[PDB]
């Protein structure tokens, strides 16, 4: 007897086994790593049905499909039988998901090109709980960008990628957002990626989120990039875990207005030469909460192993970058000659006292001038403020008006309010206003012994004393000059002639 | 030969079957978008037993069940068949998963009301991977409230809402959870929702946390609002993409102690009239990293634009906000009237170089008074500090205590410690001390060409050299008056009269 | 007829029910919360082939697999069938995923030892929306232990567990990381845990990240514990919520360079008689935005509570924490005595003026000393600094040089430019400067009724008037002594003796 000629509740039992029951692997699929699975396997994925692999190791070569519904229920391993060229290629999927899989590659050499899975164009495509195996050459593990509308509305969470044949520069990353809007990506674990490490987000993306990032031994942990005029912007990156990597946990990129948020990299035992926390080389970019640690002179090969906490690029302008530098090395921030209005606030300065006692802390210090243009850098733990944006530092009380043409340029403290207002300085055993110029030249108001005394030399004073007013010396310091003379004068006594 | 009839493993085939195997579908659904498989779907949704209903779109009109065990497969649709109304109703249900599906309304008209999935009461249910689609009128995509007993525990990730016929203040959104304790709401991304937005919590929510919230061309992209007296409290709300709302980014409401943190926000593209980051009305809430950028002084349609990043509403009292005000508008805070204790950092001004430059920058800036209920606002790169809740700023290098009876309220600025303390101004070609009050005058003690001058007049001084103390001009300066002359003095030779 | 017998595609009929078609749970599993399951179950788990436990309760004792892949459907429970020791144990699994299932205990007392579900070893293995139910004794929900390499690539999330016989300090919790690296925990909802709380991460645990993670009446929420000579660090652990704990809401334990951001703690209903916010034992750590609430002296019973947001214990050294006491008991920092250059961030002081009013407030206050070892505590919106690591508070307008030897450790404030360089003090009526020492006495330098004048003793002055300069009193005042006389001077006109 065979199916179709049995009933089942009064229809087709074929239908029924073919049609409506779940099962783990298409008919006719062989999951034996040997068969060649591609034909079933694209006519299944060409369907509108969802579709499982599952329960097996699919040999299948290139496929194309215009619908993307595919489950693996953690046992289904899709692996390229070609070892050249595209894996899977879904070309404008409107919605999908492609979940609970892994896609392992085959590829012929560590330079071999192709992508493991591209979205050539989509909307409302969720990718979920995918591992990505034998990832080589150049390309990536999971790749979106627009056919020819920007992919939009994506869900890539739960992704595990690991590359192997490392090599500085090389072309390759594991999920690549191009040009995408409006996409999460969260909870990424990716292994020892080149060039553009974990997450790459490319051209115009912008109102993205990317979150949850882990990169271990990979040359970046996240990357924005451009091949065009625009480069990403407007998008939210936030909680960055960089296992030694090998150039920079972040690379802002030349785009402008992105949140950067809650970035921690360890080089402890890295090979980086050249060790970053985040680059940037656009504008308007705010990098929050960078932790850096395990950078203390020399690399895990005995090499020079240069710090940098954040690196501001070129024309990189209009910047905010809140940092902790926590290691040993000297190097701690990079303007470029060429940067201006960056803010940097360094939270913590690990073991230092002083961020200027070394002139290496701080490269590019010339770029802090105090201009409209001024770069500056705060360090509150050391009470230390480099460099003013306004040309001054000011307080105030209270919102208030001052006169008209008293201040100038030349105030540049202010310490204002209504009223009364005193400016109290003490609480010691001596107290003083030390005035000085760049000639070393140097005189005092100071309250010393418990008078007032008031500089007249490098040396010498007048000492106001509760009962008279006198010279620190006998006999050497005169109350007028022939050509600068007092009008007169008046005395209860005459003066004592001594 | 039917099914009764065989034998699988010991038992019938036809048990085997109905008793085992999993389907796409229930048995009876045609899910084919036109048949009414109201009936087949109420009957499998009550059951106890995890429901798949995929591979189809199945027309439905309303249903009610306590139990919630549903999952689409990424395929199934389902389409609600009625015009008005509610779609899903599940009443209390004690756990629960709502998965992989897609639910889509079919309103009548643009002010039809009608909630698509609502957990009408609820414990430790778990709504991941829907989407809702043909959003429209008034009411929710999804919607939690009290049954009457708070939902708590809740997951609700992974959720995509796309709204149409978006009008000014009408009343929908994607998410709300109503007085909801203990849950998770994780990953949505919806568009074109009205006054709601992405996510609403609202009443008696506390100790729920929000999280990578996309809102593209909402009103709000989250909102916290009530109809009570008691508004949405000790919720953490992290991770909002504001893609060109219409009002604001983030109505942080009339509640309290609230954490928001890291919210991005581009107007370049919005028809906004008024553009905010965050609104907030409540007490001691904090509002951290707000980036928002794209107001120009005008909106997309040419039209004029005001900017706010943060605006303190009504009695708002006791908050915190950082903003990054990258954008050329002039607006930027806003303190209305009875706003109170409000300080914010302005983390980067943008192109701006002072704060105070412009009247438009501080809204309300006669609330930053210096008293203990003044407003407060720093902008660092500019080393700007406006306003002190004590009345005073004050350092000292060291705990130290302080001589009673001393320093009053006059002494608004305190540089402090033990032992010798000296405040060093200078390191140029001149340096002073300029003392002046708000009528004009000005009066210096300053080391000019090389020695200390004091200002007897606008522009008179007492000079005092290294061998003689001098007046400015010769003649007409005298030591004494007839009605305050000195006891008497000493000096070596009789004064010279010139 | 049997299915043997029977044709399907070509294919024998048995051979295809028994391979591919799904079923929802394993052929001979009861799943009537009264068979005992235990054999087919662990045979089940024990093949390599995804596993289905649904539709029912499967009492079952404890099982050992090398294989991991099990998918309950939402509605499979796994019931612990022995009322002592370990439950589920998987042993080494190379990839894996545990999803959508609930697992049971059912120990026979409040101190029975027992894991519910151990990763003895694990690469790459996904744990996803589990509940974990009638949690008792000593043990975790879910753990991941070396056997004996590290756990690497875990994904943990979608976590509920509900723990009963809560006692202070005893040794349960939810999810322990034990040593595991590169690897995530997110979206975890805790009840009632006690010492371990909602996640613990343990030992040499590194690389990690742990979000958004809710704790409910849990004794701490997230804790970094270890029983060894490395305590977890490098890792990132972000949004936290609190829910009215029992100690603290974050122990972030003796390691070092680990990122805690985004912790919100309520004590309103609490029977906890020392809230804490988050403590620190260890190094380099950043602690950031803290929002405490709910401590007003009292716990719920009505017995005194003590508060502190941020504890640094013991040797506690270099580390960071931005934080937000919103509450009125007067307990917010504590500084241990060995504890050292440690930088807290008041960010807003909730209704405090002055952070130094009450003794109480900053406990530890003579760790802030002034030299490289000092704690340093900031208020920014009370104007209020106290300490510095540097020994000194230092601005300049821009990177300039000073010549050596002239500036000393006595200059302790320095307001530094080039060119002219004047500090603007006033904007009222008055305006002046204050020298005064420990001993009480004050002199002034000041503008007052439009004259400068300069203190001579507590009550006298001299007065730089337009035309002379005068004592404040008449025939008491001295120019020189007998011992201090001028050389000479020079005067148009003889003094006049009155
Ligand atoms: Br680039
Ligand atoms: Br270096
Ligand atoms: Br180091
Ligand atoms: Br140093
Ligand atoms: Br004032
Ligand atoms: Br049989
Ligand atoms: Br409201
Ligand atoms: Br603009
Ligand atoms: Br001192
Ligand atoms: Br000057
Ligand atoms: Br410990
Ligand atoms: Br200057």
């Amino acid at each position: 007897p065979k199916t179709e000629g049995i009933l089942h509740k009064g229809q087709s039992l074929y239908e029924y086994l073919d049609a409506r029951v779940l099962t783990s692997k298409p008919f006719g699929a062989a999951g034996d790593a040997t068969t060649d699975d591609t034909e079933v396997i694209a006519a299944s994925l060409n369907s509108q049905k969802a579709v499982t692999i599952s329960d097996g190791v699919f040999s299948s070569s290139g496929i194309n499909s215009n619908y993307c519904n595919l489950d693996g229920r953690g046992s289904g391993v899709l692996s390229h039988r070609s070892s050249t060229g595209n894996y899977l290629v879904f070309n404008n999927p409107r919605t999908g998901r492609l979940s609970n899989i892994t896609v392992e590659s085959n590829k012929a050499t560590d330079t071999t090109q192709g992508q493991q899975v591209s979205l050539a164009g989509g909307s409302d495509v969720t990718v979920s709980d995918v591992n990505f195996s034998n990832v080589k050459g150049t390309g990536f593990s999971l790749i979106a960008y627009p056919n020819d509308a920007p992919p939009d509305g994506l869900m890539i969470k739960g992704i595990r990628g690991s590359y192997s044949g490392y090599a500085t520069n090389k072309a390759a990353g594991c999920v690549l957002a191009d040009s995408s809007v409006n996409s999460l990506i969260d909870n990424v674990i990716a292994k020892n990626y080149p060039q553009f490490g974990a997450v790459e987000l490319k051209g115009t993306a912008s109102y993205n989120i990317v979150s949850n990032v882990i990169g271990a031994d990979c040359q970046h942990v996240t990357y924005n990039g451009t091949e065009g005029p625009i480069a990403p912007s407007n998008n939210l990156i936030k909680g960055v875990m960089a296992n030694n990597p090998k150039y920079a946990a972040v690379v802002a990129g030349k785009g402008s207005t992105n949140l950067i948020s809650d970035v921690l990299v360890d080089y402890s035992t890295s090979d980086a030469r050249q060790a970053h926390g985040v680059t940037v080389e656009g504008s308007d970019n705010v990098i929050n909460n960078v932790l850096m640690s395990g950078c203390d002179g020399t690399n895990s090969l005995g090499q020079r192993q240069t710090a940098t906490i954040a690196r501001f690029i070129g024309t990189a302008n209009n910047n905010y970058a809140s940092v902790f530098p926590s290691y040993s090395a000297t190097g701690v921030i990079t303007f470029e000659s060429g940067s201006t209005r960056n803010f940097v606030e360094v939270k913590h300065p690990g073991r230092r006292n002083d961020l200027l006692s070394s002139a290496s802390t701080i490269d590019g210090a010339a770029t802090i001038d105090g201009t409209s243009n001024s770069n500056v850098v705060h360090a509150p733990a050391l009470g230390q403020y480099i460099g003013s944006m306004s040309g001054r530092f000011e307080w105030r009380i209270k919102s208030m008006s001052l006169p008209s043409g008293v201040l100038t340029s030349a105030d540049k403290y202010r310490m204002l309010g209504d009223g009364a207002v005193s400016l109290a300085v003490g609480g010691g055993t001596s107290s003083q206003v030390r005035l000085f110029t760049s000639d070393g030249t140097s005189r005092t108001v100071s309250l010393t012994n418990g008078n007032v005394r008031l500089s007249t030399s490098s040396t010498g004073y007048l000492q106001l004393g509760a009962d008279a007013m006198t010279p620190d010396s006998t006999g050497t310091y005169a109350l007028g000059s022939a050509s600068r003379a007092w009008s007169g004068g008046f005395t209860q006594a005459a003066f004592t002639v001594t």
